[PDB]
């Protein structure tokens, strides 16, 4: 559960290098949960 | 809610200091505030 769920909230939001998330990217994760 | 606010927050979790979140950092973001 937990584990395949951290890989998709990465993946869905993170576009570029991702091995990251950047400034915009963090925003939509915020928006995801609050 | 704003950029500005925003960029303490990314600094706030950005514990490596790379100008960006990853993977187990983004554990923390997704946690806040179940
Ligand atoms: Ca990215
Ligand atoms: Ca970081």
């Amino acid at each position: 559960k937990s584990e395949e769920e951290l890989a998709n909230a990465f993946r869905i939001f993170d576009k570029n290098a991702d091995g990251y998330i950047d400034i915009e990217e963090l925003g939509e994760i915020l928006r995801a949960t609050g």
